[PDB]
């Protein structure tokens, strides 16, 4: 479901992504990972996934570990959402992307000086897939990133 979060939440969120990174990349590690991903932070490019303080990067993560997801929607004006399917780029306009494997659905926008977010967990399979958001031209845009399970 769809929590709230004052600021200095979000920004304490944040710091909960227990990847680390080398390069466009962050690579998970251990039985239950913790991805925590945010929808245009303030200062990054529009439309963008943000993950670990890095634009769109590849997430690395380790086959059979639980996947818990963290996803915080800080950019006003749009409910960003993050939805991880199978099919890779470019996308259409509108995204074919069906069946989703996980995902969050559109969030709520920011308001009154709170946060929307949530969190899902998964338990996926090696393989490739890709995080996008399916709000009109934006995945279109560049609004995806690439998971690679193995
Ligand atoms: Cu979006």
């Amino acid at each position: 479901t769809w929590k709230e979060a004052t600021l200095p939440q979000v920004k304490a969120m944040l710091e909960k992504d227990d990847g680390k990174v080398s390069g466009d990349t962050v690579t998970y590690s251990g039985k239950t990972v913790h991805v925590v991903a945010a929808a245009v932070l303030p200062g990054f490019p529009f439309p963008s996934f943000e993950v670990h303080d890095k634009k769109n990067p590849t997430l690395e993560i380790p086959a059979g570990a639980t996947v818990d997801v963290t996803f915080i929607n800080t950019n006003k004006g749009f409910g960003h959402s993050f939805d991880i399917t199978k099919k890779g780029p470019p996308y259409a306009v509108m995204p074919v992307i069906d069946p989703i494997v996980a995902g969050t659905g559109f969030s709520p926008v920011p308001k009154d000086g709170k946060f929307g977010y949530t969190d899902f967990t998964w338990h996926p399979t090696a393989g490739t897939y890709y995080y996008v958001c399916q709000i009109p031209g934006h995945a279109a845009t560049g609004m995806f990133g690439k998971i690679v399970v193995k």
